[PDB]
């Protein structure tokens, strides 16, 4: 029992938003929509210390002779765990999958941006809307990958003006809809990593291709 998956539906849905937004300059980090890390950044964690500059009843002292592992090693170096795979291949493969979409179809996103208007007042209801019909189907894996390029360039459409004030309320809709409704059907249809092995492609950059034309069928047959 070590499952969790954080990073996995969260950490997704920024990177969509960000590997979109490059294609145009701006940066996701631009933003944040955070508050510099740390609770508001106080100045008054790290770079400043509380000390004077000797106060006495404290020569850096602290014992400075523990057993190697253990109070020095330990707790800032032992422990394995490398934070196991977080996405990676689920990453990529979100970004192939997107030039997969961009090619036909025409409509679909279409019609969720103009069933939504992204803007300056807008929130999760109407977005939970729209989306419900996508997921409406069974949460296909098709419907997924359609999902990331959907709330992904909506989100574009407000940070391609300087306008995040909306594109960070973007990835929040999408992380509780793909962690609280898409997630429990990728694992009930296979995982993330079946998933990655459907479109997440590596780069073979062949597809049983890629080699002059060798003989459609021999041209005297």
């Amino acid at each position: 029992m070590s499952m969790a998956m954080s990073q996995s539906n969260r950490e997704l849905v920024v990177d969509f938003l960000s590997y979109k937004l490059s294609q145009k300059g701006y940066s996701w980090s631009q933003f944040s929509d955070v508050e510099e890390n740390r609770t508001e950044a106080p100045e008054g964690t790290e770079s400043e210390m509380e000390t004077p500059s000797a106060i006495n009843g404290n020569p850096s002292w602290h014992l400075a002779d523990s057993p190697a592992v253990n109070g020095a090693t330990g707790h800032s170096s032992s422990l394995d765990a490398r934070e196991v795979i977080p996405m990676a291949a689920v990453k990529q493969a979100l970004r192939e999958a997107g030039d997969e979409f961009e090619l036909r179809y025409r409509r679909a996103f279409s019609d969720l941006t103009s069933q939504l208007h992204i803007t300056p007042g807008t929130a999760y209801q109407s977005f939970e809307q729209v989306v419900n019909e996508l997921f409406r189907d069974g949460v296909n894996w098709g419907r997924i990958v359609a999902f990331f390029s959907f709330g992904g360039a909506l989100c574009v459409e407000s940070v391609d003006k300087e306008m995040q004030v909306l594109v960070s309320r973007i990835a929040a809709w999408m992380a509780t809809y793909l962690n609280d409704h898409l997630e429990p059907w990728i694992q009930e249809n296979g995982g993330w990593d079946t998933f990655v092995e459907l479109y997440g492609n590596n780069a073979a950059a062949e597809s049983r291709k890629g080699q002059e034309r060798l003989e459609h069928h021999h041209h005297h047959h």
